[PDB]
């Protein structure tokens, strides 16, 4: 069964999906992140980061310190495993990754870096079962 | 009451007060910032700010470069008409200031300038008899 999934972000704080599943089947897997809303990214714009759990306040916070042109993710940064630009209301930005760079039973911590929002903006990803 | 009031912020970015009145009786006016939500203070916390409405987007940009040890606001800011501390959950600050730095007609500017708040959690003071 496929190998993309598309998750929302709107002009609040959460996504529509908290979990996320990529199927065992999948060598590749494409996030789809929608922002629905209608706010400006100056004011609400989102993105979604993929990390090891371990790694998401800290990926979070050189994010944020690495400004909005870089999608407030550190340029090269070795923690993110994947990961979306900054959109505002009515954009869309889709990444793919390789699947391999998950380990089979762990979870993994999905966030949106845009100032303030690591810490209710997110999810756990892991892979199906 | 007469020269005081109460606003509230949760863990969402809007204060339950959208219009604040400062009565033309009142020489200092003193506002009651509670933070009724339970994140914390480096997940979502808030604080309040006053300024000229051409002033907000300048102080909030230095006031997102202070740091929280600043409460996110430049030190001494000549812009900055008054601002409580940066609070988190389960929390209160006040801040009373000299109503003459109003002037008669003109809606103020009123915002948290936490990372990511400044263009979503605020509202406008105006003086009023
Ligand atoms: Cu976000
Ligand atoms: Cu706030």
């Amino acid at each position: 069964a496929q190998c993309e999934a598309t998750i929302e972000s709107n002009d609040a704080m959460q996504y529509d999906l908290k979990e996320m599943v990529v199927d065992k089947s999948c060598k590749q897997f494409t996030v789809h992140l929608k922002h629905v809303g209608k706010m400006a990214k100056s004011a609400m714009g989102h993105n979604w980061v993929l990390t090891k759990e371990a790694d998401k306040e800290g990926v979070a916070t050189d994010g944020m310190n690495a400004g909005l042109a870089q999608d407030y993710v550190k340029a090269g940064d070795t923690r993110v495993i994947a990961h979306t630009k900054v959109i505002g209301g009515g954009e869309s930005d889709s990444v793919t990754f390789d699947v391999s760079k998950l380990t089979p039973g762990e979870a993994y911590a999905y966030f949106c870096s845009f100032p303030g929002h690591w810490a209710m903006h997110k999810g756990t990803l892991k892979l199906s079962n």
